[PDB]
């Protein structure tokens, strides 16, 4: 008998901008016809949970309940409390969740490498890091634009947020891309843009491209 | 006693992030005791009001309503419904505002362009000047920031929206920053942001900096 | 019951070169049998006023007058007035016009920016007018000599200058193909405006507006 909450995070909200939080219900024996509800601090009602999901063939428990919020009732701090009555415990649960003001929020600093020489020396494959460095709190979203159009999920990697080594509460991550180096020897756009809640507009861009930190070499200085 | 709705444009919904819809009553007889009733198309209460502006020198009146909503219940259009009742009306009066659905979308391609050299020679203020070009609908959004933080909100000027000369639908906006020849020719950066209804994370943004017409691989000089 | 007159800007000056008093009544309830009278400071006569309005789609009425008077008298102030007799008044009402700091705009055009020559299909020339007063400016484009076409350019209205305070801005933006702007094309703008002396500027751009013409460096492989 556990009643979960899975809140949405920035990553969730920024990919979507459509709110849905969502209420696990496991551990129990297999019994059909489910009551759960999803209700405000104020006590009303939400969107209906659907999409309930199978069963457990091992045999624990399975039920999920969804709701449809917009932001604000989000961040300014109802509280928001799934409802839990069955057959196995048939006495009302009480799952509460929000989000846990009282955290600071710093910005993340943002530095997009482009691929070391020893990569494309061999001429098959490279791999850009986007680094977002610096943030706090957790909860960062970062995607690749390949000029305007993002790329498919299936192509970067995200790290998770791991804690920075000098820094007392912050944080960073990593997202790798690998590029066909072919694709970088024409060396496009490859923007990283970077979703935070501390930001000023909330979306920072990085770009990189085959020539970015190239130095000046051929400083011919004719006199007269 | 005419009224007007005054509904928030993606400029007024994109700087504060606080979407709140009003609306005013003009050619009105300096009496108090206003009402104006904001509802939903099924009706619901709404957030009250304040702030109701002073008397006109005219011997007329004008009366202000504010209310807060959500930016879905925007964009699914529920025509938010403004009636005045007064000690002086005949009879109900009525506005239903919505979200004007049936419209195309278009990226703004922004470029920042740099001052001309003229202007750098006669060494006072130069002039820089984002232009945000190729979307629909109108209401894009344009603000200015130097090293992150923003500038201040009068020293840049957006114009309005105007239709392109020859693509139909598209429009065009400009917006100056005036910046001093001592801040340019150092070269600070200077972001310029595009707040718009059809980018992927709806802020887009360019940078210039006076090394950006420089060819940074040759520096060919020339001394006496 | 209001009359409101179109008087000439210098746009409205400039462009044709035949300057026009024109004015339109309003808030007046629809009939016939109007009689609109431009007339003069000195109460002289004009042009004949033709072309007779419609009434308003409002359930009101429009009246028109029409005149054509040469510039020195509008320049100095001949307070000119366009009087309405209707049917809702019999006291006919004389509404008078006029035309009432002086800077001159300093044109500076700029060439299309690199990130747009990449994608070699649109360019677009900005003819930034900046620093005049009074208002309506008006600028136009001409390639090679020949003036160009008006739906190959637009500009903005004057827009109150950020830091001056008195003192206006506007812009002008022509749109041409690459082939067209990487082939030469001297494409001048030119602003004509009152204060300016000559009352009237203009200023070129081609492709090579900026190589420093002594040294003219190469990479070759
Ligand atoms: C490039 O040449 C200029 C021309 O005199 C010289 O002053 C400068 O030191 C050189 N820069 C570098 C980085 O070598
Ligand atoms: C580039 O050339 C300028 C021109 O004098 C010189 O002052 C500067 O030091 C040079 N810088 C580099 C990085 O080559
Ligand atoms: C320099 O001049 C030569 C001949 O006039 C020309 O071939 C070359 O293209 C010029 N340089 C550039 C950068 O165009």
């Amino acid at each position: 008998i556990r009643v979960f909450a899975i809140p949405p995070s920035f990553a969730s909200i920024f990919l979507t901008k459509s709110t849905k939080l969502t209420c696990l219900v496991t551990d129990l024996t297999t019994y059909d016809s489910v009551t759960i509800s999803w209700t405000r601090q104020n006590g009303e009602a939400v969107k209906t949970h659907t999409n309930i999901s199978e069963s457990h063939p091992n045999a624990t428990f399975s039920a999920v309940g969804e709701a449809s919020i917009c932001e604000d009732d989000w961040n300014s701090g109802e509280r928001f409390t799934c409802t839990v009555t069955h057959t196995d415990l048939p006495s009302p649960l009480k799952q509460t969740i929000s989000r846990p003001k009282g955290v600071a929020l710093h910005r993340p600093d943002v530095y997009l490498l482009p691929p070391a020489r020893e990569q494309l020396n061999l001429r098959e494959s490279a791999t850009i890091t986007c680094l977002v460095t610096g943030f706090s709190p957790a909860d960062v979203f970062v995607q690749w634009m390949q000029r305007g159009q993002p790329l498919s999920p299936e192509k970067y990697v995200t790290s998770a947020p791991m804690p920075e080594p000098q820094a007392p509460g912050r944080y960073f991550a990593h997202s790798i891309l690998t590029v066909s180096e072919e694709e970088w020897n024409t060396g496009e756009t490859y923007t990283c843009v970077v979703a935070h809640e501390a930001l000023p507009n909330r979306v920072t861009e990085r770009t990189v491209d085959k020539s970015t930190g190239k130095p000046t070499l051929y400083n011919v200085s004719l006199v007269m």
